[PDB]
């Protein structure tokens, strides 16, 4: 049942007034339009007015809380989702409470967890070595620790913003910082825009790539017309292709201008389209825009109806709230028979 090549986006972030002293992340800025001048927004997470287009069940959860951890391990079992990939928000996150939680909890019930690396202030190859190497020091002894083909998985987020040159020094065999055939070893899977860069790939000596966007057209590599030639591009030039499949998009909540990214889920044929376009493409591994990326609508997670004074939240209606973890659950069957094949 439980697939080890099926890989969620999970997100620690979340934080709130019984747990944490303070809204965390349910509490969320309004951003400006690109470009444009004003006072940035908020959405203060109280009153039930929360900084998403959609409602928890699991209400103004806390990632620190050890409930909400065992219940969302549950949901993955119920998905059917093998390993979740945390976000990481450098030096920040050291030492941090859901991490060790979330392994502790994973691991009672066979579940991996691997490291999503964010653009932490002052990121850089150096930087993330460091960060590479606190959580293979900290967590990489633990029964959850994902590896697979024997070796540690990284996703890097935005990597493209650093210069290909710059993660050779990490990457290459012979980099001046490199951590290959050091303890520090391991896939690192950096996020493409587009076909065209796939080369940067290459020239930064990274393991494969990765689209991450839930928003189909959002880039190039997010399209899943080309995810057929990228899988193709990928086998040729030795490299991982791990493209990233949702079930929908939307933050105007967050993102009040970002209307064009929306896209609705319409029952599940969103979700269903986009998944099976990714097993069509030969793909080894699945990731999954989100489990729990609230902000931008693009979470797996079990959503409720609900209405406050502020606004009336979108919601799964008439499906179950737990659709989208039963749905995923059927598309990691499709996947493992379309690899057994």
């Amino acid at each position: 049942t439980l697939d080890d090549h099926t890989i969620s986006f999970y997100y620690n972030w979340y934080g709130n007034p019984s747990v944490d002293g303070e809204m965390k992340h349910w509490m969320h800025p309004i951003a400006l339009a690109p470009g444009h001048s004003g006072d940035v927004g908020a959405i203060s997470g109280l009153n039930d007015d929360i900084a998403c287009n959609f409602y928890p069940e699991l209400g103004t959860y806390s990632s620190n809380d050890p409930e909400i951890i065992r219940k969302h391990i549950r949901m993955h079992i119920k998905a059917n989702v093998g390993v979740l990939s945390v976000t990481w928000w450098g030096e920040s996150d050291y030492g941090n409470q859901s991490v060790s939680l979330l392994l502790d909890e994973a691991a009672k019930v066979g579940a991996k967890v691997c490291f999503h690396i964010e653009p932490f202030n002052g990121r850089s190859p150096q930087t993330v070595r460091e960060n590479i190497q606190y959580i293979v020091d900290t967590y990489g002894d633990h029964p959850a620790f994902y590896r697979t083909h024997g070796k540690p998985l990284f996703f890097i987020y935005d990597s493209y913003l650093i210069k290909p040159a710059e993660w050779a020094k990490l990457f290459a065999a012979g980099g001046e910082i490199s951590v290959r055939n050091t303890k520090y070893d391991g896939l690192f899977i950096g996020l493409t825009l587009k076909e065209s860069e796939l080369p940067d790939i290459e020239t930064a000596c990274m393991d494969g790539f990765y689209t991450y966007f839930a928003a189909t057209g959002f880039t190039n590599a997010s399209t899943p017309a080309n995810w057929k030639s990228m899988q193709q591009w990928a086998k040729a030039h030795n490299k991982l292709f791990i493209p990233s499949v949702g079930p929908g998009y939307i933050d105007t909540r967050i993102r009040p201008w970002n209307g064009s990214t929306t896209r609705d889920r319409e029952n599940g044929k969103y979700y269903d389209d986009m998944y099976k376009a990714a097993i069509e493409s030969g793909a080894s591994y699945i990731s999954i825009t989100s489990f729990n990326e609230w902000h931008e609508g693009t979470q797996i997670e079990p959503a409720v109806s609900k209405k406050c004074d502020a606004f009336e939240y979108l919601d799964y209606k008439p499906l179950a709230d737990d659709y989208y973890l039963i749905r995923t659950a059927y598309w990691v069957d499709e996947f493992r028979k379309a690899r057994s094949a």
